[PDB]
């Protein structure tokens, strides 16, 4: 729910492990 400001537009999210699912490109933290 919250964006974790990481976007997988390019690259895929490196924070994202942290539970932040790529929505619509931008990583969101549930």
């Amino acid at each position: 729910g919250t964006p974790c400001g990481e976007s997988c537009v390019y690259i895929p999210c490196i924070s994202g492990v942290i539970g932040c699912s790529c929505t619509d490109k931008v990583c969101y933290l549930n």
